[PDB]
């Protein structure tokens, strides 16, 4: 099928290899996003979206699939702003609102909003490895579980790690953070002789020597 492009997106596509690129060819001409601020266009193996103050974009047909669960531009991530770049094995793509992932399991998930930013801290992904889902909304505000721990948050208490483990154990036992500790208020800290601690709303858990200790 014969496509002709035009404007930035054209541009974008050329500076990929046109359908060389992975993109393959368009499948499309340009169309207007629902929303009457963006354009895009849909090729074999994805799809470019512009916008006047984003500039055109490349989204691979996973992370343009997971994209959509929470409705592409419409939901909170907005527009890309940035390609997607290899990133621990997989693809990290930002968006005005948060993240895109390719996993290194060729899974693919969003990050969004305050759990997003937290994610995006030097030191953060080494402890958390990829998500293995999207962020969900919660009583009190929103967790997302990741490879080897969650981010929780609350207007309250703010974006925190907390590992898979004895002291994640502990804490569900007693509700996680529906229960009496609360949401956590700190990250999960390594502390010296191997221990780790973290502070909730409503009290601590601390491991040394592989004993769980509590207060409340």
């Amino acid at each position: 099928g014969a496509f002709g492009l035009v404007g930035r997106i054209n541009a974008r596509y050329s500076e990929l290899g046109g359908p060389a690129s992975w993109l393959g060819y368009p499948t499309s001409s340009e169309l207007k996003t629902p929303d009457g601020r963006g354009r895009f266009v849909t090729f074999e193996h994805g799809s470019i979206y512009w916008t006047a103050t984003t500039g055109p974009w490349e989204i691979p047909g996973d992370m343009l699939a997971a994209w959509g669960t929470q409705d592409y531009e419409k939901g909170s991530l907005g527009y890309p702003t940035g390609a997607a770049v290899e990133y621990n094995g997989g693809l990290r793509q930002q968006f005005e609102g948060g993240y895109v992932f390719r996993t290194s399991n060729n899974q693919s998930y969003w990050v969004r909003g305050e759990i997003s930013k937290k994610y995006a801290e030097d030191g953060i992904f080494a402890q958390l490895g990829f998500p293995t889902g999207n962020e969900k909304l919660i009583n009190g505000g929103a967790f997302q579980e990741f490879e080897k721990g969650n981010i929780y948050w609350s207007a309250s208490t703010g974006a925190h790690v907390i590992l898979h483990g004895d002291i994640f154990d502990a804490w569900g036992a007693k509700g996680w953070e529906q229960g009496e500790y609360g949401f956590p208020t700190s990250d999960q800290t390594a502390i010296t002789a191997g221990g780790q601690t973290i502070d909730f709303q409503n009290g601590t858990i601390r491991q040394v020597n592989g004993r769980i200790e509590e207060s409340r």
